[PDB]
C-alpha cells in the first residue's frame, strides 16, 4: 505494498541528516508551550533530584572542602570524627574534650542483585497482590512475563501457556474495569515463535499468527489489554503484517483493547505511524500505541555495522531520538478518534513536554504516561494522583516484570544499558554537577545547536560512522 507501507519500507535507514531535518518543523513546541514544557520540566526534575536535599547536600559538601581546603578523604575523616563528638551525650563534656565456574557464578548472582528492582513479582499472584498499593493512587499496571527468544517448540509453548495463565489471572483481577482504568498485558511475538528472529512470513503466520489471535480473543473477553512490544527492527515489518490481519478479526471488531509499540529511535516510526492511522480507519478502532525511544539501540548499532548496509535503521545521537519522539507524540496526539497514545518515558523534559502539547482540557482517555517499574515511580509520583496534592493528576501505566532469576537476563541486561549510558535522563538526574538547565533542554533546540557548529543538520554521531565507512 500500500501507499503507506511504501513509504515505511523507503524511510528504513535513510540518512540521518535528511530524516533529522524532516522532523524538526514537527518536533518544534511554539513559543509559549516551550517555555511552559520548560518550567514544568524543571521543576520536576527539580522535585526529582532534590527529594531527600542531594543537590543542597552536595553545596555543603562542596562549601566546606572549599573555605578550608580538603580533599575527598580529609573531608570524609572529619565527618567521622563529627559523627563521634555527635554521640557523645553531654554537650560540656563534648566542648571541653575539643578544646583541649566462578566467572559463571559471579554473572549470575551480580544479575539477581542488580535486577529485583526492576521486577515486580516471580508469579502474577504475587505482582497482582502488589499492584492496590499504587493502583489506589490512580497508577495502572501492565503485566510483562519476563522471557523471550523462544529457541525451541517446546520453549514458545511454554512461554505460551504462560500468557495464556497470565491473562486468566489479570482478567479476573481487572473485574471488568476495562481497557484504560484495569490492568493489560504485554507481550513479545519473540516467546511466541521459535527462532523469531530469522522466521519467514509463511511459518509465522502459520504458527505465530493462531497463537497472537488467542491470547487476544482471551484478552477481549475479559476486557483488558493487549500490548504488543516492539523488538529488533529487522522484526518490524513482520510485525505489521501480523497486527494488520489481527485488527481484521471478526471477533474483535468493536474492541479498542489491540495494543502496540512503536520506536522512535527509528527512521521509519513516523512512517508507522501514518500506517497506523490509516489502519485504524480501516478497522474501525481506536488502537492503543505505545510510543518508545527503544531499548536495544546498542544492539541495533553493532547489528547494522556487521551486515555492512547502506545506513542505520536508528539515529545514531540521542538527542535526535528525542526529537523524533515529540514528532510522533504531536502526530499520535491530532488523532484521538483512532490512537489512544501511551507516552512511554522516564524523562521529565519528555513528560512536560507531551504534558503541554496534549493541549487544555485533558479527559482521561485522551492519553496516559507510562513508566517501567523501579525506574518511573519517583517522577510519577509528581504526576498520578490528585492535584490538591500538588499532583498533575496524569494516569500512569507502570510497566511490571514478573518471573524467577532464568528469564530475567535480556531484560536486565537492558536496563544495565539504560540505566548507564551517560546519555540517560536517569543517568544525568543523579549527577548534581550537571545543571538542571542542560539535563531539561529542549532537543529541538539542542539540534540547531549542533547543526550551527558542525554545518549541517542531523550529522550522524562522529564516532559512529557509516557502516561501510
Ligand atoms: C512502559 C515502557 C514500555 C517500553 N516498551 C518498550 C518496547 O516494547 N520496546 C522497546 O524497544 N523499548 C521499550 N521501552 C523503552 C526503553 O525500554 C527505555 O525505557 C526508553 O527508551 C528510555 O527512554 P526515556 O525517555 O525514559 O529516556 P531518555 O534517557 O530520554 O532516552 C533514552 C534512550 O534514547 C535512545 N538512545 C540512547 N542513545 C542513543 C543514541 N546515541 N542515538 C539515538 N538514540 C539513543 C535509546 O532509545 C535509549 O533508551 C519501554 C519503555 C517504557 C517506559
Amino acid at each position: 505494498q500500500s501507499v503507506s507501507r511504501a513509504a515505511i519500507t523507503a524511510a528504513y535507514r535513510r540518512p540521518e541528516t535528511e530524516a533529522v531535518s524532516m522532523l524538526l518543523e514537527q518536533a518544534r513546541l511554539p513559543q509559549p508551550v516551550a517555555e511552559q514544557a520548560h518550567k514544568l520540566a524543571y521543576q520536576l526534575a527539580d522535585k526529582l533530584r532534590n527529594q531527600k536535599n542531594a543537590s543542597g547536600r552536595a553545596g555543603m559538601v562542596q562549601g566546606l572542602l572549599q573555605e578550608f581546603s580538603l580533599s575527598s578523604q580529609e573531608g570524609v575523616a572529619l565527618m567521622c570524627l563529627a559523627e563521634a563528638l555527635l554521640r557523645i551525650p553531654d554537650k560540656a563534656t563534648r566542648d571541653a574534650l575539643i578544646r583541649d565456574p566462578l566467572i559463571r557464578k559471579g554473572v549470575d548472582m551480580a544479575m539477581r542483585l542488580m535486577g529485583e528492582q526492576f521486577v515486580t513479582g516471580e508469579t502474577i499472584a504475587e505482582a497482582l497482590a502488589n499492584a492496590r498499593k499504587l493502583e489506589e493512587k490512580g497508577f495502572r499496571y501492565s503485566y510483562d512475563m519476563l522471557g523471550e527468544a523462544a529457541l525451541t517448540a517446546a520453549d514458545a509453548q511454554a512461554y505460551m501457556v504462560s500468557y495464556q495463565q497470565a491473562i486468566h489471572a489479570i482478567g479476573k483481577a481487572s473485574n471488568g474495569r476495562g481497557i484504560y482504568e484495569g490492568p493489560g498485558i504485554s507481550i513479545k511475538l519473540s516467546a511466541l515463535h521459535p527462532r523469531y528472529s530469522r522466521a519467514q512470513y509463511d511459518r509465522v503466520m502459520e504458527e505465530l499468527y493462531p497463537r497472537l489471535k488467542s491470547l487476544t480473543l482471551l484478552a477481549r473477553q475479559y476486557d483488558i489489554g493487549i500490548n504488543i512490544d516492539a523488538e529488533e527492527s529487522d522484526r518490524l515489518e513482520i510485525s505489521l503484517d501480523l497486527l494488520e490481519k489481527l485488527c481484521f478479526e471478526p471477533e474483535l471488531a468493536g474492541w479498542n483493547g489491540i495494543g502496540f509499540v512503536i520506536q522512535a529511535y527509528q527512521k521509519r516510526c513516523p512512517l508507522v505511524i501514518d500506517y497506523l492511522i490509516d489502519l485504524a480507519t480501516r478497522s474501525r478502532r481506536r488502537l492503543m500505541i505505545r510510543l518508545v525511544k527503544g531499548a536495544y539501540w546498542d544492539s541495533e548499532i553493532k547489528r547494522a555495522q556487521m551486515d555492512g548496509l547502506e545506513g542505520y535503521p536508528v539515529y545514531t545521537r540521542k538527542v535526535y531520538t528525542d526529537v523524533s519522539y515529540l514528532a510522533c507524540a504531536k502526530k499520535l496526539l491530532a488523532v484521538p478518534n483512532l490512537i489512544y497514545p501511551q507516552f512511554a518515558t522516564h524523562n521529565a523534559h519528555t513528560l512536560a513536554a507531551i504534558y503541554q502539547l496534549a493541549g487544555q482540557n485533558y479527559y482521561p482517555g485522551q492519553y496516559e504516561f507510562q513508566c517501567l517499574h523501579g525506574m518511573g515511580e519517583p517522577l510519577y509520583e509528581q504526576v498520578t494522583g490528585k492535584v490538591a496534592d500538588g499532583k498533575l493528576n496524569r494516569p500512569c501505566r507502570i510497566y511490571a516484570p514478573v518471573g524467577t532469576h532464568e528469564t530475567l537476563l535480556a531484560y536486565l541486561v537492558r536496563r544495565l544499558l539504560e540505566n548507564g549510558a551517560n546519555t540517560s535522563f536517569v543517568n544525568r538526574i543523579a549527577d548534581t554537577s550537571l545543571p538542571l538547565d542542560e539535563l531539561v533542554a529542549d532537543p529541538v533546540t539542542a539540534v540547531e545547536k549542533l547543526a550551527q557548529q558542525e554545518g549541517q543538520t542531523g550529522l550522524p554521531h562522529p564516532k559512529i560512522p557509516l557502516p561501510r565507512d
